C-alpha cells in the first residue's frame, strides 16, 4: 500500500482519553497569559510540521520561484505524518519548536503562507527553541573543567535535555593536587554537585570505567546520588573482559594523575556491581569499547559516555536528536507493509535531518559537534504489539529474527536516504576523515541476521562519497510518545495487557487493543479481574494456548530472550539500543552474572539490568 | 619609642609552644615529600617580607640604578616588624607568598640579593600566590550567572573566602520566560554552592535583603547549608527600618522579575530573625545601606555583600587582603607608644598596598576590580590585653573612649599614608570618579568620638588629589594570627582567662599583675567557672579590669562596636556575646539599638545556643 492510504486510515483517528490528558499537561503550548493556544494533538503536528519544513531553505537545490511551492510540500507530509501519528520525533521537538516565532505564523492555515513567513519562523527561533535530547559533555581533570561540566548539564537541562559522562578523567579520592594541596576528593564526591545541580534545575548518565581506583565506591554508590544512572564502563573490548573473567584473572586499578594502584579479581568486581544490580536496578554495564568499533570517527573521535538512557554512545559534546515510527500501524494482512515503511523511513530521515538545521544549542561546541557529524536517531515503537498483531511471541526466535529482518530493511533504506541527501544537500563536514571514507568494508553494525546483508554492505559503499549523517538510527524508550501515539514502548514487551487508569478520581479498566481485537469478549470479562492481579495470562484457566503464548509480557519474558532480542536489534543499528532486562523476583546474584557473560558473548553495546521487586 | 627600638623589644620574643604548634601545622612551608622548608617563625617572616618587598620593582618613582637599595630596605623593614610579630598579614598572605619561587630565592640573605633576583621571584609567581582572604561575587538571575557564580565559588576556595548577595534570583515558584519551569529560589540555589564547597576543599557568605519575597524560608534555612553563614541584607537605610519597627509598619517583600509579592509586620519579621539567633546563632544583620553611605564609589558601584565574617564589604568582583597590628606590644608606661604605632601604621599600609602587586588572582575580573580599587584591610589585635595591661575594664565608658581615640589615630595616618603612596606611585584608577574627588567634606566613617575628626576631616579633603586606596581599614576576626602572635583577638575581650584548647593558656597579662600562689590557689575555680566574678579573696581592681566576654553585658559589647567603627572604613568582626538566660527580647533590643549606633552589622551568640 502507498504512504497516502495508510496516512489516510489513520489521519482522522484521534488519540485516546489517555494520550489526551498526557498532551494537554506538558505538550499543548500555552501563551504567557497561562491560555491555550493548542487544544489538539492536530495542532501540535502543524506547528512542528511547519517550523521542521521551515529547514528547506538552507537546500542548496533548490532555485527559486521553487523554493515556496516545496516547503508547502514537506510541511503537508510532515503534517499528514505526524497527526496520523505514523512517526514521532522525540519529546523535545515537540515542546520547543518555534518557541521564540509568532502566534499567527505557527498555526494559519497553509495556503496563507508565504516564502517571508518561513523566513521569519526561522530567524525567531530563540535560545530555548532545542530540539534534541540526547548530549553528551567531558568531565576533565581540573576544577574549571569539572564545574564548567556542572554549568553545561544546568544550561543543557534548562532547554530539556538528558546529559550523561564518562567521569574516569578525575584522578581518585586521596590523590596529590598542587594545585592547592588539600588532595583530590574523587568522582563520586563531585558527581555529588552534578546531582545537586540538576536537583535545582527541574536523569543523567554517570559512567565510571571498570579500571578506575575508585570503581569499588561507585558501584556502591547509590546505597545519595539520586538523579544518577550509573554505568560501568568498559572501554577495552568485550572478547579481552570474557576472556579474564573466565580465567578468574586480575584487574590493575589505575589512573595516569595519580599512584593509586589496586588489583582485584574481575570476578569479584562483577560479583559486587551484580549484588547492586541485584539489589537496586543500579549500575549498569556500558560497552564504550564496542561503540567505537562501531563509531565512523574512531580514533580521531571517541566514544566515552552515552545519554541517560544508554541508547547514543556520543562524543564530546555531541548531542543526537530522535523520533520513532510506530510499527504496529504498518500491519496489513499478516505482514508487515515494506511499501509504506519504506517512504515513511524516506520522510523520516528527512524530517529528522531538518531538525538539526532548526535547532538551538545552549553551548555552541555543541552546535559545533552538531553541524560536524548530524548523527540522528531514528527507531521504532508498537514494536511487541506489531508481535501481537502478527501472532509471534516475543520470546521465540521467529521474533528475533523478524526484529532483525524489521531493523535491516529499515536500516537500509535510512542509509540510502543519507546518501541521497549527502547529494541534495551536501556531505556531513566530518565524511572525508571516517571510516566510510578511508576504510572499505566498514559497516557501523554487526549484522549477521539478515537476507538484506549484500545490500546494506552496498550503500555503505555508495557511501564512501555521498551521506549526510555520521549515523542514523537507535531505539529509544519512547516512553512518553508511545503513549501519545497509543502504542507499545521502543522495542520493549508491554509490560502488563491489563491496568487501571485513574480518571482525576475513578476505575477507568484498560485492556491492551490488540487483546481486544483478537481473544473472545466473554473470556475477557470473566478473566480481567485476575488479569490484573496477576499482571499476566500464563496461569489462567480457560484461555487459550495461542493466546498465552502470543500475548506474553515482560516478566513472561526470561532475562535469556530479553537479552538475545536487545541483540537482534543492535545487529542493525548503528547508534545503541534501550533495553531493560527484567529478571523475575526469584533470580539470583548468579542469575545477574550469567546475562552479564551473556551479553559479554553477543552484540549489545549495553546492558540495564531489572529485579521485579528489587525497589 | 621609636619603631625601631619597639622591634627590639619583641623580634627576639619566641612565639610561645602554642603558637609553635600551629605555625608547623598550617604556616611552615613544607617541600615536595613534606620535608620542611621553614622551621621558625623567622623564615616565614623573610620569605613574606620578601616576596612583598618585591612590589617595589614596579616603584615610577625609584630609577632602575636606585631600586636594588630601596627594595631591600623595605624588604629589612617588612622583615623585623613581622619577626617581632608587630604586624602580621592575614593567613593567606603567609600561606602563599613565594608559591612558584625557587627555593634557594625566598630565604637567601638580603645583602646577597641582586636586582635580577627579586625579578626572578617576581616573575615566578604562579596561580597559587594567593595572598587574599576577602572576595564577594555577583549571581545574577540566570541560569548561566548562576553556576558561572558556583565555579568561581570553586576557583577561589581552591586557592580563599567568599560572600554573595542571592536577592537578584527571582523568588521560588517565578515565572521562568526561560520555560516550563517555576524558578527554584535564591535558597534551593544556595545548596549547589554549599555542594560545591563541600566538595572543594580551601566557610561562607549567604546573603538575602529583608524585603525579597524569599526572606521568612531564608532566615529558617539552618533551623544543609552547614557551609554559610547567612545575614539579613538592609539595602535601605537604617533610619528607614527603625522607623518602620517602631511605628509597627509593614514591609512589602517584592522582585523585579516576578509577580509574586507579599506584606509583612517588620516586627515579626525581626522577631523571627531573633527566634533564630536566639538558637543558633544565624542570620546575622548585615546593614548594606550603611556600607554604601560610606563607600567612596556609590552609587556607580554598590556594595551587596560581605566576605565570610562580615567585616570587608565589597562590590562585586572585589577582593580584599587584611593585615592587623598587635596592639598590645605598644604597651608602655601607662600608655599606647604613639609614635611607634604611626611609623608601623605607615609601614603596614605600604605592606598591604604591596601585597596586591604581587597578588595572583583565579579569575580575571578579579584581578581588574582589584587593580581599579585597590582596597585594603588594616586593623587590629590584642585590644584586650592592651586594656588589662592599661588597667581599664572592657565595660566601660572609659575603654570605648580610649577605643575610639586608638582608632581614629590609626584611621588618621593610614588614610594619610595613602595620600603619600597616590602622591608615590599613582592614585588608585577610579579616584576621578569617587566621592572623594565629586563631593566636598566626604567622610567614609561616621566619626564623632574623638578630638581627632578635624584632623581627620582635612587628610580626606587633601586626599581628593592623591589616594592610592579607596579603603584602609577593618577589623578582622584574627582567629589564626593572633594566636601566632600570643595575644587576644581583633578587638574581642578575650574569652576565658585560662583554658585548655586543642592544651593549656592562661592569660599572660593576668600572670603578670596578679599576685602568685594566690592565681596558683585560685587557679582551679577560675578554670573550670570561667571568670574571676564569683572567686572571693581576689581584688576587685583585677576582677573589674580582668573581665572575660561574658562578664560583659551585651550592649557593652555593642558600644564598643559602635566606638571603634565611627572610625573604620569598611566594617567589623564583633560577637555581640550574650547570657544563656537572655530573652529573645534582648536579641530585639539588641538590633534595636545596633540600629541606632553606627554599626555596619550585626551577629549574635547566645552563650549555650549550639
Ligand atoms: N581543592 C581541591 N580539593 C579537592 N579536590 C581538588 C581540589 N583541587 C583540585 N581537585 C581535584 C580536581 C581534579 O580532580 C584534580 C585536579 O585539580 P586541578 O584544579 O586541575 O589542579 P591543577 O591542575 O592546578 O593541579 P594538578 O597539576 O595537580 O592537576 O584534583
Ligand atoms: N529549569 C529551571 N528550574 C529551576 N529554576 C530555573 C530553571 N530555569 C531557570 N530557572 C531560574 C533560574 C534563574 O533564577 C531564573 C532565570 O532563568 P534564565 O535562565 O535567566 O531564563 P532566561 O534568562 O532565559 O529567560 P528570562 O530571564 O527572560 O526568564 O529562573
Ligand atoms: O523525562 C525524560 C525522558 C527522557 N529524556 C531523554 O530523552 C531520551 C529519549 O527518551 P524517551 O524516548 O523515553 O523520551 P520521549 O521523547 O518519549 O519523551 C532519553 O534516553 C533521555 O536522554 C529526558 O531527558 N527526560
Ligand atoms: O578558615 C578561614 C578563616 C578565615 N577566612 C577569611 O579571613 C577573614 C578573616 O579571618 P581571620 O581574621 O580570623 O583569619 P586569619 O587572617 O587569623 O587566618 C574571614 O572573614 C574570611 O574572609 C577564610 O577564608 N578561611
Ligand atoms: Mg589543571
Ligand atoms: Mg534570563
Amino acid at each position: 500500500m502507498k504512504l497516502s492510504d495508510l496516512i489516510s486510515r489513520w489521519i482522522d483517528v484521534e488519540p485516546s482519553k489517555n494520550a489526551q490528558i498526557i498532551l494537554r499537561d506538558r505538550y499543548f503550548m500555552k501563551d504567557l497569559d497561562g491560555n491555550y493556544l493548542e487544544t489538539k494533538w492536530e495542532d501540535v503536528a502543524r506547528r512542528v510540521a511547519r517550523v521542521v519544513a521551515t529547514a528547506e531553505l538552507l537546500n542548496p537545490s533548490y532555485k527559486k520561484n521553487e523554493k515556496l511551492d516545496r516547503i508547502k510540500e514537506w510541511e503537508d507530509i510532515f503534517f499528514r505524518v505526524l497527526k496520523a501519528r505514523l512517526f514521532i520525533p522525540n519529546s523535545p521537538t515537540l515542546f520547543n519548536a518555534g518557541l521564540g516565532v509568532k502566534h499567527d505564523l505557527l498555526w494559519k492555515p497553509i495556503d496563507q503562507m508565504t516564502l517571508e513567513d518561513y523566513e521569519e519562523i526561522y530567524r525567531s527561533r530563540n535560545h530555548l527553541h532545542m530540539l534534541s535530547a540526547c548530549f553528551v559533555v567531558p568531565v576533565g581533570d581540573s576544577i574549571e573543567e569539572i564545574f564548567e561540566a556542572v554549568k553545561e548539564y544546568a544550561l543543557i537541562t534548562k532547554v530539556g535535555g538528558g546529559v550523561g559522562s564518562n567521569f574516569s578523567e578525575l584522578r581518585p579520592k586521596g590523590s596529590f593536587v598542587a594545585g592547592t594541596h588539600g588532595k583530590a576528593s574523587g568522582p563520586v564526591s563531585f558527581m555529588h554537585v552534578f546531582n545537586s545541580a540538576i536537583s535545582v534545575v527541574k536523569a543523567l548518565m554517570g559512567i565510571l570505567n571498570i579500571n578506575h581506583p575508585d570503581i569499588e565506591e561507585f558501584i556502591d554508590a547509590k546505597k545519595v546520588l539520586n538523579f544518577f544512572n550509573l554505568s560501568v564502563g568498559f572501554p577495552m573490548d568485550k572478547k579481552e573482559i570474557l576472556k579474564l573473567y573466565e580465567e578468574d584473572g586480575e584487574l590493575e586499578l589505575s589512573h595516569p594523575r595519580s599512584t593509586i594502584r589496586k588489583k582485584v579479581k574481575i570476578r569479584e568486581l562483577f560479583r559486587k556491581i551484580a549484588t547492586n544490580a541485584w539489589k537496586s536496578g543500579d549500575p549498569g554495564l556500558a560497552f564504550l569499547g564496542e561503540m567505537n568499533k562501531y563509531y565512523p570517527l574512531y580514533p580521531h573521535r571517541k566514544i566515552n559516555s552515552t545519554n541517560p538512557c544508554g541508547e547514543i554512545g556520543l562524543s564530546d559534546y555531541e548531542a543526537c536528536n530522535l523520533g520513532s515510527i510506530d510499527v504496529a500501524k504498518f500491519y496489513n494482512n499478516g505482514f508487515v507493509d515494506l511499501e509504506a515503511l519504506q517512504e515513511l523511513v524516506q520522510i523520516a530521515v528527512r524530517f529528522l535531518d531538518n531538525v538539526i538545521d532548526v535547532n538551538v544549542f545552549p553551548i555552541d561546541k555543541i552546535t559545533k559537534a552538531v553541524k560536524e557529524s548530524r548523527r540522528l536517531g531514528l527507531g521504532i515503537m508498537g514494536f511487541a504489539d506489531l508481535l501481537y498483531k502478527l501472532e509471534i511471541p516475543y520470546n521465540s526466535q521467529e521474533a528475533r529474527d523478524f526484529a532483525a529482518n524489521l531493523m535491516a530493511f529499515i536500516a537500509l533504506h535510512a542509509h540510502r536516504t543519507s546518501y541521497e541527501l549527502g547529494k541534495e544537500k551536501g556531505n556531513f563536514p566530518l565524511l572525508e576523515i571516517s571510516r566510510y571514507r578511508t576504510e572499505d568494508n566498514f559497516v557501523p553494525f554487526a549484522m549477521g541476521m539478515s537476507n538484506y546483508d549484500d545490500e546494506i554492505r552496498e550503500v555503505m559503499k555508495m557511501t564512501k562519497e555521498f551521506r549526510r549523517n555520521v549515523a542514523l538510527l537507535t531505539i529509544a524508550p519512547t516512553g512518553s510518545i508511545s503513549n501519545i501515539a497509543d502504542t507499545s514502548s521502543g522495542l520493549e514487551p508491554n509490560f502488563l495487557l491489563a491496568y487501571t487508569r485513574f480518571v482525576t478520581k475513578e476505575p477507568l479498566l484498560y485492556v491492551n487493543q490488540v487483546l481486544r481485537e483478537k481473544l473472545n469478549p466473554e473470556i475477557l470479562k470473566r478473566i480481567e479481574k485476575e488479569l490484573i492481579e496477576k499482571g499476566s495470562l500464563k496461569d489462567i484457566p480457560d484461555v487459550p494456548e495461542k493466546i498465552k503464548k502470543v500475548f506474553v509480557v515482560a516478566l513472561d519474558i526470561d532475562p535469556m530472550d530479553h537479552l538475545l532480542m536487545q541483540d537482534a536489534f543492535q545487529r542493525y543499528v548503528d547508534n545503541n539500543i534501550s533495553k531493560t532486562i527484567n529478571m523475575p523476583q526469584s533470580a539470583t546474584v548468579d542469575d545477574v552474572l550469567n546475562v552479564y557473560l551473556e551479553a559479554l558473548r553477543t552484540n549489545v553495546r549495553g546492558i540495564t539490568v531489572y529485579r521485579d521487586g528489587s525497589l
